[PDB]
């Protein structure tokens, strides 16, 4: 696990990103801009994990509720359907999670976020966008421990709610290993910030949490987050 090779991957994908790895409370940093680890960025779709948790915990929804698309034009055609909270998570389908947020309401959301202690724990006044254009901001270090805690079922929520949310996050299950995570991409701010926060379940049950953060750019493909992360984790011999 050479901190040089990984620098060269971020070097050569022309970006500015850091990869945070936490393995039972030791945090290692990789990339080409390690200073990113301690600066706050808007969380974007990575805040859906926390949004589900709050919603499920407060019984504003459940994993079987179907969210009806009422016909407004949305940003992707894949989002123009009825779907479950879990389907909306796989697609990062913002409008669904804005509905949920509006159900929670400002007060509940503000109390929950500051109770969890997530990022700056500031959501301002508009309860269905604070995680896309501020004011809510979080460092990649805080994100990896948040997701580390979730993987270990150690967040301040009931266990069944955390398990419900973990099951929406399954990204890939190959050769004995399991990968969980949530992509993010804040497109409507400068600079654009892209995320991929989650964890690896090693076949023996060891948990390795991770939080990819990079500066984003409109012409980049979606998979540049997965390509960067996959070959970084294979390098570190986490897979
Ligand atoms: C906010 O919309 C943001 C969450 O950070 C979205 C934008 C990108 S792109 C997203 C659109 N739908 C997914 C997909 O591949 N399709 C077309 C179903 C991907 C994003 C992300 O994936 O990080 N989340």
């Amino acid at each position: 696990g050479h901190n040089q090779v990984i620098h060269q991957y971020f070097d050569e994908k022309n970006t500015s990103g850091v990869l945070v790895i936490q393995t039972d409370k030791k945090i290692n940093l990789y990339g080409n801009a390690l200073s990113r680890a301690n600066t706050e960025y808007v969380p974007a779709s990575t805040f859906k994990m926390l949004n589900a948790l709050i919603g499920l915990e407060n019984q504003k929804t459940d994993i079987n509720e179907i969210f009806k698309w009422k016909g407004e034009k949305r940003s992707f055609t894949a989002w123009e359907k009825d779907m479950t909270l879990g389907e909306a998570m796989k697609l990062s389908a913002v409008p669904v999670y804005q509905e949920l947020a509006r159900r929670i309401g400002l007060d509940l959301m503000q109390k929950e976020v500051k109770r969890i202690g997530f990022g700056n724990a500031e959501i301002g006044q508009q309860v269905d966008n604070f995680w896309l254009v501020g004011p809510l901001k979080v460092t990649p270090i805080q994100e990896v421990e948040f997701v580390s805690q979730l993987a270990h079922t150690q967040l301040p929520f009931s266990e069944k709610v955390q398990a419900n949310v973990k099951n929406m996050l399954l990204l890939e299950e190959s050769n004995g290993y399991k990968i969980f995570g949530k992509t993010g991409w804040a497109m409507d701010i400068k600079p654009q910030v892209g995320w991929l926060t989650g964890w690896v379940e090693q076949p023996d049950g060891k948990i390795v949490a991770f939080a990819l953060n990079m500066e984003m750019r409109s012409e980049m493909p979606a998979s540049i987050r997965n390509e960067l992360l996959m070959k970084s984790l294979k390098q570190l011999n986490i897979i």
